[PDB]
């Protein structure tokens, strides 16, 4: 009971997981500790920063770069002034998006310090555009409401009573029917936004903390044809008086409920699920119908990782804003970027984000370094990406082959993949049932590769149901060889149900 | 019409302000811009990004540090294994604060990457305790409930409160009515209290890049509710917080009577302080305020958040604003200098007797990296070395910019209103110059850029760089290095006896660019 300062409970898991080591150098896709002769033992790192380290820990030409860029006195803290680096990488942004998608789009940048916060400054921008529908729609009823009522205090129209039940709440005058829609209206405007959002997926503050966000619905991704309908139920109206010719009716108009559809082109969370062509399909179909952008989140992806700089142009997701954040600080700084359709960005917006770090010189300077390094020799790195992509998944499809019996499938594209482990809540093992009934295994499973192999993988998905793999795109072949010598030996040893090997007592 | 793909609308706004500069390198006090011929200007920071620069622009030490843990592979990522370095940070934190305030106190450390993320931390930590409450209080209400029920079928009566919730009056009913009232409280969202906080500012969007406008909040519906303190009246808070009291209901049992009855329900998640208010001008807490924040956590029962991520390690002349202030808060954040000025770190401190584990175990990839955390150890050992000489030395150059201040304010009184802050966190009050007779200068001053407007004449004609705060951009901000010098001093002087001569004789055509 000595005093902790921080990571009590933390280190207390980790170590009872068989995760408890202390990294203390890493380079390339090497982390290594200290044994008990504080001697240096190198651990392949399959999790990479959760796929930020494309180009693996500490790559001598990003570091040789951040040393220039201190050395030569970059400007970090220059808020309210010109800063051009912001608007060159936002050039380069486009060009490659320009590139992979084939269309002659432009987006503005905005930047920022976390996946989280690029994803914030798209829910704000996206409320402020929810508003300005508001505002026009608002003006709309105002004049309508002008013209039935200067016809209905004339000889113009009639009020057709049988309307008057869609305002319900007494009135049958003129004036106290407009009085009971303003404040039906008014009610409705007070609502907060609606996001909607794929299960399996967190965008920064959407999803015990419901409380401390806007609403959420969580659509299923697996079942885009159950989305429709889900959606259909949160239509809401504000109310009117249409004048048709001589007879005032009271109507319904569709209110502006949601804000904003948000897509990861991979879920990390569903254990690294690329969107299927049907979902892609259903949220165009959403977005066309909402008037509502499309938000693909790609913070938790890292560029290059899916084998193209952007992995919605991967999978064909036609987005209205986008954000990065995961490789651009090239592993060693922090940085992300919302992309927002010219045609769509609202001028206001570029001097509402007040963030004290967000464009800082340094970031800015090595994020110019990392899109260099991946644009490199017409696009080489890419190729790599997907090659190694290749040969890792084909090793994990071996390995899944010959352990079917506790691996159920691979997910995910190019260095952006995952084994899903079959449930072990069944299990023989008292103490792997165990683990598997708290949601640890891949926890344990993790230990095992760890102690007895000597690699670092850390599991996703659901109730650890997954086994990532998001090494740098130098990740060797031998590399791989060690890997699947690891994944057969783990799968043997859960196959034999072997609680004592797996699970430190 | 070329193409443009950031930052146009924000670059015509701060040329039209006369701040349209590119600084192309900066150390210490000096950032440099580069002439019609390509030479380097020399310009005296006064920002010096919002007062994180306490040690200045790539302080030779933090630069030296940052490169030899580059070139030894310091681990980055190494996220859900052992890293030490976060429990050291949150020691010398620890040891710090003891120090300064002379309470044996311990507080967990969780890391992020703004002073907006160590925030958003509090929020949650607070919101859990909340629920704890809520749990409680509901064990004791379904107590209450199953007593009351086992009396009124045998020997009790129910008195006539149906009211609170008022129907039938029969046991199962009154019951099923309290149940579906108390699911609704329940159902609330979190009340938070701020003293005009910046955190809650920006959150709702009063608080913005260029400007403070505490009427315009178009963000409120996508955070928990907050309200507004007045931090200036503080006699008006307890009404305030009164008027949010709201209650859940139970029946409770006297000898033969069980009556309807309200509980206090756990409403308000957590209280919101800055001991200095950026947006309000370099306002710190008086000792009035820091006792009424103290009965309101006694009263509420919910944590007294102490923002400090807005003001810079050592810049108020202690570590911690809050020990200068005595503002005795449960959780406190940083944020501002533990970065060294190059990288980017946070970190909210929960009192361990409070803390919750959970807390503790994914938010964000990059959230206690490797490189940030050796930064924040470096500056930790300079902030503190020979017995804390660096507080003393922060103490000396901001009674000698203070007194610099207070002289101009005395001149110039006509147009600068007060001398706010502490330590070497300062700013000037300009008075309101909507009525202004140049008529460039109240067209300005009718947009809010009053501050920004003068800030450009500093730059064009003495070369200084500030940057004002608040609504209407209505005080310039003074937050320098510990290394200014009595001549940078003096120059500042001359510059600001300068601009409110210029501002006192209404010169538009000079203050204001055509
Ligand atoms: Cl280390
Ligand atoms: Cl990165
Ligand atoms: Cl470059
Ligand atoms: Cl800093």
């Amino acid at each position: 009971g000595e005093p902790v300062y921080a990571d009590a409970v933390l280190n207390g898991w980790l170590t009872s997981m068989g995760l408890g080591v202390e990294y203390v150098r890493a380079e390339g896709n090497t982390v290594y500790y200290l044994d008990d002769e504080g001697r240096e033992v190198p651990v392949l790192d399959h999790a990479c920063g959760f796929g930020s380290l494309i180009f693996g820990h500490n790559h001598p030409e990003i570091i040789a770069h951040a040393k220039a860029a201190l050395d030569a006195g970059t400007v970090v803290h220059a808020q309210l002034s010109r800063q051009p680096r912001a608007n060159q990488i936002s050039r380069i942004l486009n060009d490659i998006m320009r590139r992979e998608t084939g269309r002659d789009d432009r987006y503005n940048a905005i930047f920022a310090n976390s996946g989280a916060e690029a994803n914030e400054i798209c829910m704000k921008h996206a409320e402020l555009e929810r508003q300005e529908r508001i505002t026009a729609l608002f003006a709309e009823i105002d004049a309508e409401l002008d013209t039935a009522r200067e016809a209905l205090t004339t000889g113009t129209a009639t009020l057709d009573t049988a309307s008057l039940p869609l305002v319900g709440g007494g009135a049958g005058d003129v004036d106290g029917v407009i009085a009971d829609i303003h404040r039906h209206n008014d009610e409705r405007r007070a609502e907060r936004p609606l996001f909607l959002t794929l299960d399996g997926s967190f965008h920064g503050k959407l999803v015990p903390f419901t409380a401390l966000s806007s609403p959420a619905r969580f659509l299923p991704a697996d079942e885009p044809e159950l989305i429709g309908k889900i959606v259909e139920d949160e239509r809401r109206s504000v109310l009117t008086l249409s004048l048709d010719k001589d007879t005032v009716r009271v109507v319904e108009r569709d209110f502006p409920v949601v804000a904003a559809i948000f897509v990861e082109p991979v879920r990390g969370g569903s254990g690294m699920k690329t969107v299927t062509p049907e979902l892609a399909e259903e949220l165009h179909r959403l977005r066309d119908t909402l008037g509502c952008p499309l938000v693909v989140d790609e913070v938790q992806t890292g560029i290059g990782r899916t084998g193209a700089f952007f992995g919605s142009a991967l999978l064909g997701i036609r987005g209205d804003y986008y954000t990065l954040a995961k490789a651009i600080g090239g592993g060693i700084v922090k940085n992300s970027v919302a992309l927002i359709r010219q045609d769509r960005f609202l001028p206001a917006m570029e001097v509402i984000h007040s963030s004290t770090f967000a464009k800082d010189g340094l970031s800015a300077s090595i994020a110019l370094k990392v899109l260099e390094m991946v644009e490199a020799d017409g696009g080489r790195v890419y190729q790599r990406v997907r090659e190694r992509g290749q040969r890792l998944e084909a090793m994990l499809e071996s390995v899944r082959a010959d352990h079917s019996d506790v691996v159920s499938a691979v997910w995910g594209t190019g260095l952006m993949l995952a084994l899903e482990l079959r449930d072990q809540s069944n299990a023989t093992s008292q103490a792997i049932r165990e683990k598997a009934a708290h949601g640890f295994l891949g926890y344990v499973l993790a230990g095992f590769l760890l102690r007895e192999h000597h690699i670092r993988v850390l599991p996703a998905g659901p109730r650890s149901g997954f086994l990532r793999f998001s090494p740098s795109l130098y990740i060797t072949d031998e590399e791989i060889d060690r890997t699947e010598t690891a994944l057969r030996s783990l799968f043997t040893a859960l196959r034999d149900q072997d609680g004592d090997r797996l699970v430190l007592s």
